Formats: C-alpha cells, structure tokens, sequence
C-alpha cells in the first residue's frame, strides 16, 4: 500500500474526519475500525481523540486498501496517518474503537489492529473498563 496527501478541512467524529484528497473534498471513514457515535458512552471522547490527532499534525496521508475506496454513501474508505502515526490504529490501542468492519481484500492491517485490540483491553482501557 501506499500513502498519498491530504489535508484536513474539518473533523467530524471518532472514525469520520473530512479531507482534501486530489483537490476535493470528501469524508473519509477510517477502514478496520468503529468508534461510538457521539451521542453513546466514549463518543465524545473518541471525537476528541481524533480531533486532536488530526489538527495537531504536520502531515495528513491516506492509504487507501486493495479493494473498494468508497462507501455506499461515497465515504472514502482509507487508512489514515497523522505525521506518520495511523489514525485507526491509535484509537484501537487507546480503547476508543473496536475492530470492526473487515471486509476481504480490505484487510491489510487487521492483524496490526487486533494486537493493538488485544493490548488496550488487557490494560482494559475505556471501551474495555
Ligand atoms: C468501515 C466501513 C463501513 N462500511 C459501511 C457498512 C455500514 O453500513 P450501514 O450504514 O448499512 O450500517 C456503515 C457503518 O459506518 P458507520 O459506523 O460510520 O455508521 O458503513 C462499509 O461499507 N465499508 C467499510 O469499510
Ligand atoms: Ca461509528
């Protein structure tokens, strides 16, 4: 896989956050992963978790995965990286996402994923207190 530009234009939730990708707009949902909706329990928290992953950074990249790049609802679907740190992996290992949504040939960093899964709930963090 690899990593292309983007810029932020404005964050939306836990696993939503709109960028600028080849000079358009659009809403990226963060592949592997599902955060609460703001309005459940850890919601907000995971809102600001990556709010401030992303505005933060000095560099937004996506990673886009072997298979299918939008959504039904035209949501980009990518692995996101702030100043090389990917997104949706920090909030698995901070108990903030659950894996979730692994779709074949969508896949490529499952494994990396539920070992971070594994480790924030053994430390039984947020989600997993
Ligand atoms: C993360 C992801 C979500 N989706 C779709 C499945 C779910 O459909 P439904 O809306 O029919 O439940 C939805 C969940 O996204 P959200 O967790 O953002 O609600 O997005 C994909 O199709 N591919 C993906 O990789
Ligand atoms: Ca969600």
């Amino acid at each position: 896989l690899h990593k292309e530009p983007a810029t932020l234009i404005k964050a939306i939730d836990g696993d939503t956050v709109k960028l600028m990708y080849k000079g358009q707009p659009m809403t990226f949902r963060l592949l592997l992963v599902d955060t609460p909706e703001f309005n459940e329990k850890y919601g907000p928290e995971a809102s600001a978790f990556t709010k401030k992953m992303v505005e933060n950074a000095k560099k937004i990249e996506v990673e886009f995965d072997k298979g299918q790049r939008t959504d039904k609802y035209g949501r980009g679907l990518a692995y996101a990286y702030a100043d090389g740190k990917m997104v949706n992996e920090a909030l698995v290992r901070q108990g903030l996402a659950k894996v979730a949504y692994v779709y074949k040939g969508n896949n490529t960093h499952e494994q990396l994923a539920r070992k971070a899964e594994a480790q924030a709930k053994k430390e039984k963090l947020n989600i997993w207190s």
